[PDB]
DNA sequence: CATTGGTCAAGCG
DNA sequence: GCTTGACCAATG
């Protein structure tokens, strides 16, 4: 009744924090505006990209790079999952 | 186990 | 008002 402004247009959920509504709505629309520059990860929320970026390497620690596509990883097992997904040959 | 999407709201000035 | 990151349950 005016608070519709703070309400999700797809499921009727009411928010007090308008930014929570913006992010929630993307779970309906599929919009993923935050794009990793180091892989094809994309997400609905700025801080998820920040969290994701930590999987590409930390400052003081060592980094494992895919020999084929040059992608960097902080965790070797995550590189091997990448190897099997993207370089099956 | 590492990593994720959806959620929540403390804290900032 | 908004950014931020912790929480939780889920995935592989
Ligand atoms: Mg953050
Ligand atoms: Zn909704
Ligand atoms: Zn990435
Ligand atoms: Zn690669």
């Amino acid at each position: 009744e005016g608070r519709r402004s703070d309400t999700c247009e797809y499921c009727g959920k009411v928010f007090k924090n308008c930014s929570n509504l913006t992010v929630h709505r993307r779970s309906h629309t599929g919009e993923r505006p935050y794009k990793c520059e180091l892989c094809n990860y994309a997400c609905a929320q700025s801080s998820k990209l920040t969290r994701h970026m930590k999987t590409h390497g930390q400052v003081g620690k060592d980094v494992y790079k895919c020999e084929i596509c040059k992608m960097p990883f902080s965790v070797y097992s995550t590189l091997e999952k990448h190897m099997k997904k993207w370089h099956s040959d």
